[PDB]
């Protein structure tokens, strides 16, 4: 009931008691581990108050007023509001605390050493798609900060009955279109082919090219979603060059500077924020390994290896591995030379170990998903590979949610 | 109760029912996933018969005689022997079946497409350390097969009371010594510094160099263990060269051809084989990534990157990654050019996906430990990265066991 996690490169042993405060379930049982399953698996007024009290108890505990008068009054205040409306409203402080701790609790996030430096934009007064566009544009501008990227989240009104949901239909605020071809192939980003066509459906005029920034499909108060084009001046992009290979420019690669996830659900004190786009900055491998080299994405290992004059006949020449490293040197160099914030997997994973030490010390643990914390290349030459991590679900949290077009009663 | 595992690079969905036959526990619970914990966690006559019946039921099921007469007679035969001796003895057939299915069931093993091509050497007649030496030498010779490596296991007598244990004290039949220095550093292999000194304790005359093949410390029928030197002609080694870089020979690296794990416990039908060295062949990354580049092992990234004239100032130059790929190209090339069996992580992981398809089809599932199946480099450009895997414990199995020197009543 006081579990030990060991690092097998440093022999450092940490004791986890934070998992006792864990609430939701993992998918694993005593007889089957599901730690590599990608997606493991209205709310009534009765269930709502324990969730609110639990959250308020940790909130007031964190500002050194657990069990105090202001705590008990707010406890009764929220209870009374849950009796009346069968929901309640967070204080601006509680909202900022909740968001930061959702990030703090995201066991799949290697970036969490930054969890308390988070800019929270309260968009709970938003009522229309245009207001969402406006809030999102200001989020992009702020977070991007001329390349000195700043972490931020924008929080649209919480779910109520379920039929009045705020949703950003994009998976990320900024992402490249994907179109299939006549010859059945794919131009742009295969990840977003379905979404790219939904925009064409709702009325997008697609410039059927490669790195075409998709419009925003924004759903406000449950209404049908509406298209908006982010001002191109708000969309910072990095042309990808290599510090040694000058043909690398000929590759004509580029990526956007701001990773801003928009399809996830923020849960705070039993309250559900179905539109909560959050952004930080990229770890290089996200672009150079997954975005550029997944077979189901841009899949550029073919071309890079060609131009490097690599033995592509035998699988065992490791030509894929060799081209993979060159690609990630190029992403890092291009972002850094352009003064666009980026972190390499070595710096980010070292920081996560240091983050883990902090959390075990000042918090009793750090929920952590090894399958996701270890980078998609060079696993064991990073310190997280050798770090045992206990995964468990703490709240506040970021949750997955259905794509809105699979659930939305249209019109 | 009929779980689905998905591949997110092919969209292939497999249905697992084999996990229903799972028996032992995983370490995970509904509230905490331990899938990245490295080591998760006498036997009486009462517990022994269900374990034997369970094993015999799958054995006779596999030779198309489940519930037949020979099955029931052997069931009664084993029951009667467990009544008499409070243990029992496997038939040679049952022993070969059990070993193969222990390998088949090893969820951390990416090599299991070969699980049924396994040479089982019955050493249950062995009584002394010298007999162990003899059996082990024949295992080495057979398995090595002039470089056309052949998988094999040698199975010494099963545990009885507990104080009469056969143990190979080496972690692997073939491994390099590790000695600390006067300046507190380490020569050879830091992994085996403790074991290397135990041999010096029991009487080894160490040639205090780098790639010094350790002697065998063999414990027979619970007696104190005894040193034996494997004939050097039985120890096939590969000098590590690169197909492009001729300074790579100057590195003077070499590794042994035969990975042969000797410290694990084979469980068959509740019976415990505490000395069961098994060998196959290497996946390249084992040597080139872990053996050569773990900070706690040979740790050669420093030197390789130096000789490649790599920007070692910044962490973000990915100089570690770049030297890592060169090292693994060199291991593969050296083994292949020497006609010593080796598999690259691309071929081995593709084979494991194909192995998984077979097992889900003809067996209802394949227990698989993603944390261990995904190679220590180039994770996501291999197909296992994108393969959801359910981990669960099937028997027969290979189990970890204490190091014998922490448990052995000496003299
Ligand atoms: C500040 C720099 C940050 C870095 C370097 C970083 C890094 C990462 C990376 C590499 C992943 C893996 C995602 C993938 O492979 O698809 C991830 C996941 C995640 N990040 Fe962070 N992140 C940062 C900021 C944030 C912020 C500000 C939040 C929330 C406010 C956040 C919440 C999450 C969540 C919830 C996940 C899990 C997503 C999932 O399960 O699919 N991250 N992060
Ligand atoms: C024939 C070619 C084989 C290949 C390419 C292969 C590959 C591997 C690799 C790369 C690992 C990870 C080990 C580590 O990283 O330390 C592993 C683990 C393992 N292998 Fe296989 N192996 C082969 C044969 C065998 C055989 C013949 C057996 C048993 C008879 C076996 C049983 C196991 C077990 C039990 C583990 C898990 C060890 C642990 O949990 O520490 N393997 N294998
Ligand atoms: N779609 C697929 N599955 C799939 C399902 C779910 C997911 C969730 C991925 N969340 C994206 C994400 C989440 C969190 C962080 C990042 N990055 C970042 N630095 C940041 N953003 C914002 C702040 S930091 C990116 C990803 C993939 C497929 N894969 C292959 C063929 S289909
Ligand atoms: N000792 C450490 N922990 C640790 C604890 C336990 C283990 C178990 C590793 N089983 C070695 C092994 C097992 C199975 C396969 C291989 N390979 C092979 N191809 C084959 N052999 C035989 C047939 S195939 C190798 C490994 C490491 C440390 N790591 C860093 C600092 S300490
Ligand atoms: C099957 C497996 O769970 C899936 O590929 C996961 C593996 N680990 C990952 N880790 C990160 N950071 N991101 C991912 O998309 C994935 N994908
Ligand atoms: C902490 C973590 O469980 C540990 O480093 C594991 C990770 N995955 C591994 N995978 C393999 N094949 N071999 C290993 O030794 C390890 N080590
Ligand atoms: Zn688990």
């Amino acid at each position: 009931r006081f579990l030990k996690v060991k690092n097998w490169e440093t022999d450092v042993v940490l004791t986890d008691t934070l998992h006792l405060k864990s609430t939701l379930e993992t998918g694993c049982t005593e007889h089957i581990c599901m730690g590599s399953i990608m997606l493991p698996s209205v709310a009534t007024k009765d269930q709502l108050f324990p969730l609110a009290k639990e959250f308020l108890d940790q909130y007031y505990s964190s500002i050194k007023r657990f069990g105090s008068k202001a705590h008990m009054d707010r406890l009764e205040e929220v209870n009374k509001e849950i009796e009346s409306t069968s929901t309640y409203q967070l204080k601006d402080t509680e909202l900022i605390y909740g968001a930061k701790h959702a990030w703090r609790n995201a066991s799949r996030c290697v970036g969490r050493i930054q969890w308390s430096k988070l800019q929270v934009f309260d968009a709970r007064d938003c009522t229309t798609a245009h207001g969402m566009f406006n809030y999102i544009c200001n989020h992009v501008k702020y977070a991007t900060n001329k390349g000195n990227l700043r972490s931020a989240i924008t929080i649209f009104p919480q779910r109520t009955d379920g039929k009045h949901d705020f949703r950003v239909w994009n998976s990320q605020l900024i992402r490249y279109a994907g179109y299939k071809q006549p010859d059945g192939s794919t131009l742009g980003d295969p990840a977003n082919v379905q979404f790219t066509e939904i925009c064409i459906q709702q009325g997008w005029k697609a410039p059927r090219g490669r790195f075409d920034v998709l419009p925003l499909l924004l759903q406000a108060n449950g209404n049908d979603p509406e298209l908006f084009q982010i001002p191109p001046e708000l969309v910072l992009e990095v042309p990808i060059r290599h510090p040694k290979f000058d043909w690398f420019k000929d590759l004509g690669l580029k990526w956007y500077g701001l990773p801003a996830v928009s399809n996830m659900l923020l849960e705070i004190g039993g309250l559900e924020f179905s539109a909560c786009p959050f952004s930080g900055w990229y770890m290089g491998t996200e672009i150079g390994v997954r975005d550029y080299c997944d077979n189901s994405r841009y899949n550029i290992l073919e071309e890079v290896a060609k131009k490097m004059d690599l033995d592509m006949r035998k699988t065992s020449s490791l030509w894929k591995d060799q081209a993979l490293v060159e690609i990630n040197i190029a992403v890092l160099y291009s972002f850094q030379s352009d003064k666009v914030t980026i972190v390499d997997h070595h710096s980010a994973t070292e920081s996560f170990i240091k983050h883990m030490e902090n959390e075990y010390r000042c918090r009793g643990g750090c929920p952590a998903d090894w399958v996701w914390i270890v980078p998609p290349m060079s696993g064991s030459i990073t310190p997280v590979f050798h770090q045992e991590m206990l995964n468990y679900r703490l709240t506040p949290s970021f949750e997955y949610q259905p794509d809105p077009w699979n659930t939305h009663v249209w019109k």
